[PDB]
């Protein structure tokens, strides 16, 4: 199986710098108001060695994953670029709001972990590296 393993390597070395390795959540806050939500506070690290935070809210989550879905699922007429995508925490309607986002940090870890072990083609959307970039908000905060 040295064959593979060499193969693995190989591939790995083509990948830019910038690909995130890894994604974890350090904390939530809550941003109160008429209506209040929860963001998850992200560590990412990279290939190239940088380690940095990014904030985003579950409806982001879910908005990838329906795109992700659409170019990559079984109802994706585009059979060449299939491959065994892992689920997404579900909604959940009513509720406890700070319980909910509690519950959902090993969920969101899971599915996190999962998402950066795919092929290259779904590790290079433009969709997914958006995601784990860090937007102009997320880069003036000091961690
Ligand atoms: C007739 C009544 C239908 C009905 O209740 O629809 C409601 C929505 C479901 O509501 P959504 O807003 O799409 O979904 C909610 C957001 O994803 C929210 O994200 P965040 O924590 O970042 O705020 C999650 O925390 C909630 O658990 C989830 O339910 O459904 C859709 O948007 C599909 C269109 C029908």
């Amino acid at each position: 199986a040295v064959a593979q393993q060499l193969r693995a390597e190989s591939d790995f070395e083509q990948l830019p710098d910038d690909v995130a390795i890894s994604a974890n959540i350090a904390d939530i806050e809550e941003k109160r108001g008429f209506t209040s939500h929860f963001v998850f506070v992200i560590e990412v690290k990279t290939k190239g060695g940088s380690k940095y935070l990014i904030y985003r809210r579950y409806r982001q989550f879910h908005a990838l994953q329906s795109k992700l879905e659409e170019r990559f699922g079984p109802d994706s007429k585009s059979s060449a670029l299939a491959c065994t995508l892992p689920t997404l925490p579900a909604k959940v309607y009513v509720g406890v709001k700070q319980e909910i986002a509690e519950m959902r940090i090993p969920a969101l870890n899971a599915y996190m972990k999962s998402l950066l072990s795919l092929p290259v083609w779904v590790l290079m959307d433009e969709d997914v590296r958006i995601f784990f970039y860090q937007s102009p908000y997320d880069s003036e905060q000091v961690p």
